[PDB]
């Protein structure tokens, strides 16, 4: 028809792919993803067309509001008797005459009672019903639902800013009238043995191809649950470089039915020189996506070895075969049994599960030998029931001891009373048993839900398993906020690696979730669209895409303006440090500028929302206020007017750094844990503000940073006006009288807060041109190069001037750093598993948990509270 072929046209440019491109994928699971995820979409869909016109408002704008109603003591003493003042804005005749009217109300107000008091207070000057809305003057932020004022961020962020809130009033009607009338359309694409297997596991290596010139070479391969070993690892016999051909059966020490659900294979193809060497790895999930047991002759073509990688083995990277056939291609063979073997429905494993609890009942009683895995019964003293509460106050990284497991697993019903230890338990769990596997399946069937930045653990790739997993998406899927979600966004979309198929409870969740939310929807985009370059997740994450783009609304012709702009500014920075490197300044502004004459590049950009915050709409490029940076990678700073019609009350230009060069995951993820930490810190009621300024990541080593305006590096305050002195006259002439005193206080509050997050964080090495001021005091580091590889942040003169080492402002400073410290100690497990969940994506500095023990290290982890406050009270001393 008409509009499936403008459907998959526009669909094709957000992903870069056609869509026609995944039809001529002969993979059945890859056709069965396409097909069955539709219900997803169409649940969705249903979901924006149950309370229609309303309901499809809220998904274009959802309420940009806190997890929490409650405010802490902090900012409610910021409020003159509870109440906020606020000014409502009405757009009046054609002349478009902007009237403010000033409001002091509850700051718990509902936005149809403050519309209620704004009509009242209208009516008043002088001497209308529920058919109004609330706007956020400047962006397109709506105060669409029934949460208390307070609750909405912008509100929140005025109170603690001391800012006033400046909102629009608009009719209900004239909001409709802007939303188009969609229509989801369906596509085209649409329309055994058991455990019965009494014998052990052995592959064939039958022969290698595409591999050939650079002393002898084999075949290293391992059964793997995770990155944990199922067995030990099998070798092939080593064989003469050119000739790669072993025909040799390889024993492992399993017996078929002891294979978990997400046991996969493991191998690569090694070098001897002795000194031992990756050529190429590749991993096969034992089962498919239909539960089948794979059986037969099979070839799989190899990755090549990532940078950093440690064994001869890549167990946590991804699993199947690379899609350039042209690659070194292994010949496998697995055993073919009576016909096709599936791994059991779960009321089999369910009477298997009856069964071996009671053949473990009976076992001992009647055993003669000893066990430690053996669950006895009512011997449970208090001394072992203080020793497993402790286990599960362990953080994620500590050990946990053979001796650890076997208790654990022997105390494994009583467990079920400590639900957070769940992580420890399945742990203990030997996996290479379906004896312990089948039971501990029935525990999870059954088990408490937990906190869900407690069941993000159980999604890393030490959590292998499908109940495991579903258990943990189940948890989000009740207790995790759509603001929570949106914090958390980079690492559950990583996690989305660690799956061992297309089709999954995680990638269903996130999808409903990003199909009902268009703010969730823009980043899961994103977060998506800027890994299409690599091979290892194009499929994947273009399949996941399709699906986005194919339900998504209106939105996706918003996403193409966008998909076009950036391409527009790779292509235009490409040639100007290619063809137009040595060339000035001046000469390569020209070039722009008769580039910007062009019809596809004045509409390209122009007229589109920003990647960074959609909210955001960028109308005319200002050629004017933009520029050719001076840095290495050629950055373009670029300056749009701000379309708004009050854009006057927010910021009458947007400016956004475009950075074509620089690896920016670093940055994105240094800056979201900088968001957290400052939410901690608010939330536990200590004003530590910080400024996680945006920055995404669009591909690679593309992408987009905020501009911080009024804001000057500490070198250039030393510089105009060596000398150490300038940093607290600057502040005092930027902030003279009465307005200093709350400048000098911002300056602490906010250093305070970068020592401990650089401390804890081991960001690399802070100058004078790394840590930036605001003309109101308040500081903030950038270009986060290298972390957790010490005290960077050293607070020099400059900074302790400002501040007040023997001062009563300097204790009180000092009183700031410890309550941040300890409050990021007792949040550790959190920060732990952001960065645990992010050890899929390729970042250098992040390709090992030990890279991640650092955390351990600088929060005293194996230490007390106590221990640890002398700890960071030693390391401030030595400056």
């Amino acid at each position: 028809n008409r509009e499936e072929k403008i459907l998959n046209r526009e669909i094709g440019f957000a992903i870069g792919m056609p869509v026609c491109e995944f039809d001529m994928v002969k993979d059945p699971e890859v056709q069965d993803f396409r097909r069955n995820i539709l219900n997803v979409c169409k649940e969705a869909v249903d979901l924006r067309d149950l309370n229609s016109p309303h309901s499809r408002a809220m998904y274009v704008y959802p309420p940009n509001v806190e997890s929490s109603p409650e405010l802490p003591k902090h900012i409610y003493n910021k409020l003159d008797k509870g109440q906020i003042i606020v000014v409502i804005w009405v757009i009046v005749s054609p002349n478009n005459d902007k009237q403010k009217y000033t409001l002091k109300i509850n700051h718990d107000c509902v936005p149809e009672q403050v519309i209620a008091e704004a009509i009242r207070k209208k009516t008043r000057s002088m001497l209308y019903q529920g058919k109004y809305i609330l706007k956020v003057c400047g962006c397109d932020e709506y105060f669409l639902e029934k949460y208390p004022l307070s609750q909405y961020k912008y509100i929140r962020s005025c109170i603690m800013l001391g800012r006033m809130p400046n909102l629009m009033l608009m009719a209900k009607e004239s909001l409709y009238s802007q939303l188009p009338m969609d229509c989801f359309t369906m596509p085209s694409y649409s329309r055994k043995s058991l455990w019965v297997i009494n014998s052990a596991l052995r592959i064939k290596i039958l022969c290698a191809t595409y591999v050939n010139v650079n002393d002898k070479i084999y075949v290293r391969t391992g059964i793997y649950h995770g990155g944990e070993p199922l067995c030990d690892n099998v070798n092939t016999q080593r064989v003469p470089c050119s000739n790669p051909r072993w025909n040799e059966w390889l024993n492992y020490d399993i017996y078929i039915p002891d294979l978990p659900r997400a046991a996969r294979l493991c191998l690569s193809i090694c070098s001897v020189k002795e000194e031992h060497c990756p050529l190429a790895w590749g991993n096969i999930n034992l089962f498919d996506y239909t539960d089948t047991l794979v059986s037969g002759k099979m070839a799989l073509n190899l990755w090549p070895v990532p940078h950093g990688l440690e064994d001869l083995l890549n167990p946590i990277g991804v699993t199947g075969s690379n899609p350039n056939k042209e690659t070194p291609c292994l010949e496998l063979e697995f055993d073919w049994f009576s016909s096709v073997v599936k791994f059991p429905d779960m009321s089999v494993i369910e009477e298997h599960a009856n069964w071996s609890v009671s053949r473990e009942a009976g076992f001992s009683y009647s055993h003669a030998g000893l066990s430690n895995r053996l669950a006895r019964d009512n011997e449970l003293r208090e001394n072992d029931k203080e020793q497993l509460k402790a286990i599960s106050t362990r953080d994620p990284l500590s050990e946990i001891t053979e001796q650890e497991k076997d208790f654990l697993w022997s105390h494994r019903h009583y467990c079920v009373t400590i639900p957070e230890i769940l992580p420890k338990l399945l742990l203990s769990v030997k996996w290479n048993s379906r004896d312990e596997v089948a039971q501990m399946y029935c525990l999870v069937k059954d088990w408490p839900p937990i906190k869900p930045e407690q069941a993000m653990e159980l999604l890393d790739c030490n959590y292998p398993d499908p109940m495991v997993r579903g258990f943990a998406v189940r948890c989000l899927e009740k207790y995790l906020t759509d603001d929570k979600l949106s914090q958390y966004l980079i690492q559950l979309v990583q996690v989305l690696k660690y799956e061992q198929y297309l089709d999954n409870l995680l990638v269903r969740f996130l999808l409903k979730k990003a199909l009902t939310n268009q703010r969730i929807g823009h980043f899961f985009f994103w977060h998506l669209k800027s890994e299409m370059h690599n091979k290892t997740v194009s499929q994947r994450f273009g399949l996941l895409l399709e699906s986005y783009c194919r339900a998504c609304g209106m939105y996706l012709k918003h996403l193409n303006r966008q998909v076009e702009a950036m391409e527009k500014l790779i292509n235009l920075t490409d040639i100007l440090k290619q063809e137009k490197k040595d060339e000035t300044q001046k000469v390569q502004m020209k070039f722009l500028v008769e580039q910007m004459r062009r019809p596809d590049f004045m509409d390209a950009l122009q007229g589109f929302l920003s990647p960074l915050n959609p909210a955001h709409q960028l109308g005319n490029l200002r050629l004017e206020e933009c520029r050719i940076m001076s840095s290495a990678k050629r950055p373009l700073w670029l300056n749009w007017e701000n379309p708004d019609i009050m854009s006057e009350l927010l910021f009458q230009n947007n400016e956004i750094i475009f950075k074509n060069g620089d690896d920016l995951r670093q940055d994105m993820l240094t800056l979201q844990i900088i968001r957290i930490m400052e939410n901690i810190w608010q939330n536990q009621g200590l004003d530590l503000r910080m400024l996680p300024y945006g920055c995404l990541s669009i591909g690679d080593c593309v992408g987009l940073i905020e501009v911080v305006r009024n804001s000057h590096t500490i070198m250039q305050i030393q510089c105009k006006g060596f000398n150490s002195h300038t940093l607290h006259q600057w502040l005092k002439d930027k902030n003279k009288g009465e307005i200093y005193d709350a400048a000098i206080d911002l300056f602490t509050r906010s250093c305070a807060g970068y020592c401990v997050a650089t401390f804890i964080l081991g960001i690399g090495d802070r100058h004078n041109s790394n840590i930036m001021v605001k003309d109101d005091g308040q500081l903030f580091h950038i270009d986060f190069g290298h972390f957790l590889d010490r005290v960077p942040f050293v607070l020099t003169q400059d900074f302790l001037i400002v501040i007040s080492t023997k001062t009563r402002e300097f204790e009180r400073f000092q009183e700031m750093c410890y309550k941040a410290y300890l409050a990021i100690r007792q949040h550790a497990n959190l920060f732990i598993n952001l960065f645990s969940m992010m050890l899929g994506s390729g970042m250098p500095e992040l390709q090992s948990f030990d890279d991640i023990a650092y955390i351990r290290k600088t929060l005293a982890l194996d230490k007390t509270e106590q221990e640890a406050l002398e700890y960071f009270m030693k390391q401030m001393n030595d400056a």
